[PDB]
């Protein structure tokens, strides 16, 4: 039908938008600390802490097969990201801290995508 192929397109252009998106918050982690998996090679024990991981690499992989069909679901996985961190580590470490900071950083970069995804639709 041509309004599968109109909803195609959105979906589309919302996956355009929040690549970008996506690239910008990874831009607030220089050190890399999120990019990739914790790995179950180095920390055994992971799982029994944290039932939900989360990575950059990850949503990267979810992004490019569009299976985000909003901003909210993007933002959730965001979120896990920093919110596993911060339960894993304690606060004195340089992983919680990174967490914090692009919490903080990244508040920026997502109050205007949702601006930006409701104005476009």
């Amino acid at each position: 039908s041509m309004e599968q192929v109109a909803m195609e397109l959105r979906l589309t252009e919302l996956t355009r938008l929040l690549r970008s998106v996506l690239d910008q918050l990874q831009d607030k982690d220089p050190a890399r600390i999120f990019a990739q998996p914790v790995s179950l090679k180095e920390v055994p024990d992971y799982l029994d802490h944290i039932k939900h991981p989360m990575d950059f690499a990850t949503m990267r992989k979810r992004l490019e097969a569009q299976g985000y069909k909003n901003l909210h679901e993007f933002e959730e996985d965001f979120d896990l990201i920093i919110d596993n961190c911060m339960k894993y580590n304690a606060r004195d470490t340089v992983f919680y801290r990174a967490a914090v900071r692009l919490r903080d950083q990244g508040g920026v970069v997502l109050r205007q995508a949702r601006r930006e995804v409701d104005s476009i639709g």
